[PDB]
């Protein structure tokens, strides 16, 4: 299976600066990864470049591993580099509710190590509510849906109730993002940060300016509108703002 990509190319930080575009594939791990490298301009692109497939992406990719060594690493960079394909054969990656960086450990966490990007997400149990609190505790989203399954076919009602709170839950929330998990990110990511936001099965380039979140705008619609850089991230649901490559309101 070959995949092309293709290459917008913007103003950062007053630099000429690649961004990959996402195609059939979607927003998929390996551009919301690579992203975060090409605007830290830890990978350099081409400055012809338009179009680039999956497997020169790999390839960049893998480089900047061996390129960022500093016996063990070689093993890990080895593992890195076959958990490396499933970034594009799927990365089955499992959510706890408790804090912006907390999964479930997958060899896949070897790659964000390995390449020290920070991943978040804002699917959070607002700790007000002290029976959500307790009836999802530290369980992974597989956890808890197995949790349920579990826990209404209880004889003590103390568990038939807290599956059923627990179905609330993930009913109420299944956007995957909360308000509490919303402002946790905004606190806990750094202003200037570059980190990979997970949502929905989706992987988004994230930053923070001005204290404010904003999502890389990767969507194919977009490639020729070089004032469509940034959404921001304000609210669980409904649309961001756009915005220039220097945080600055798209004119209507
Ligand atoms: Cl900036």
């Amino acid at each position: 299976f070959m995949s092309v990509y293709h290459i917008k190319w913007i103003q950062w930080k007053e630099e000429n600066t690649p961004i990959i575009t996402q195609n059939e594939n979607g927003p998929c791990p390996l551009l919301a990864i690579l992203n975060v490298l090409l605007l830290a301009w830890k990978v350099k692109l081409p400055p012809m470049m338009e179009i680039i497939t999956a497997e020169q992406l790999m390839e960049y990719l893998g480089d900047y591993m061996l390129d960022a060594k500093p016996l063990n690493y070689e093993q890990n960079m080895s593992d890195a580099m076959a958990i490396l394909h499933k970034l594009q054969t799927g990365l089955d990656v499992n959510v706890r509710f408790t804090g912006v960086r907390v999964f479930e450990y997958t060899p896949e966490c070897i790659v964000f190590d390995l390449l020290d990007i920070p991943l978040y997400h804002g699917w959070l149990v607002d700790p007000q509510i002290d029976d959500i609190v307790k009836a999802v505790g530290n369980c992974s989203y597989n956890q808890l849906v197995e949790k349920i399954i579990s826990c209404k076919q209880s004889d003590n009602s103390e568990l038939v109730s807290e599956g059923f709170v627990a179905e609330q839950f993930l009913n109420n929330t299944a956007t995957q993002l909360t308000y509490h998990g919303l402002c946790e990110l905004t606190s806990t990511v750094q202003e200037g940060e570059l980190c990979v936001f997970f949502r929905n099965n989706h992987f988004s380039t994230m930053t923070k300016y001005k204290g404010q979140l904003y999502l890389l705008v990767t969507d194919q619609g977009f490639l020729t509108e070089e004032k469509v850089v940034w959404e921001s991230l304000h609210n669980v649901d409904g649309d961001g703002n756009f915005c220039d490559s220097e945080f600055h309101l798209r004119p209507p």
